[PDB]
């Protein structure tokens, strides 16, 4: 079986945790328990594929590391998230991309955006300003919510298809 590492990165607070717990649990978590470094494991079929996802679930809050670097440098595809609801996560989207481009030694590293939190009636940023962002990438975005489960499933699924378009 065909394995990807994923990784999951985006500012505190906005869903890292909750999406991924979703994926393996199909539990929502309202209770706000901050990451360090957190890795999961799920079997799936994806495009009649059977595989083995690896997830790295990161820390919002996080400055420097060289022991970050060595964990993203892991990573094969990146969900890149923020709230919908929270336009400085959007902004720091990025710095991730920046991030994630300089540990990769690439400018060609499989990515989805991801706005989650699609379910509150807080939208600070609009859809096609996402939109917007994910072409200039070239990447896709999915529009998610951990409570209601839309588009989870869809944004990791999507991701390894980018994998796999990339190999
Ligand atoms: N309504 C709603 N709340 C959400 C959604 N996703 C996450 N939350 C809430 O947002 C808070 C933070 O979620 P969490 O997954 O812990 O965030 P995180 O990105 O992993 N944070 P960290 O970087 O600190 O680990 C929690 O209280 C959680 O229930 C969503 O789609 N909808
Ligand atoms: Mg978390």
């Amino acid at each position: 079986m065909t394995e990807y590492k994923l990784v999951v990165v985006g500012a505190g607070g906005v869903g890292k945790s909750a999406l991924t717990i979703q994926l393996i649990q199909n539990h929502f978590v309202d209770e706000y328990d901050p990451t360090i470094e957190d890795s999961y494991r799920k079997q799936v079929v994806i495009d009649g594929e059977t595989c083995l996802l690896d997830i790295l679930d990161t820390a919002g809050h996080e400055e420097y590391s060289a022991m970050r670097d060595q964990y993203m440098r892991t990573g094969e595809g990146f969900l890149c998230v923020f709230a919908i609801n929270n336009t400085k996560s959007f902004e720091d989207i990025h710095h991730y991309r920046e991030q994630i481009k300089r540990v990769k030694d690439s400018e060609d590293v499989p990515m989805v955006l991801v706005g989650n939190k699609c379910d509150l009636p807080s939208r600070t940023v609009d859809t096609k300003q996402a939109q917007d962002l994910a072409r200039s990438y070239g990447i896709p975005f999915i529009e998610t919510s951990a409570k209601t489960r839309q588009g989870v499933d869809d944004a990791f699924y999507t991701l390894v298809r980018e994998i796999r378009k990339h190999k």
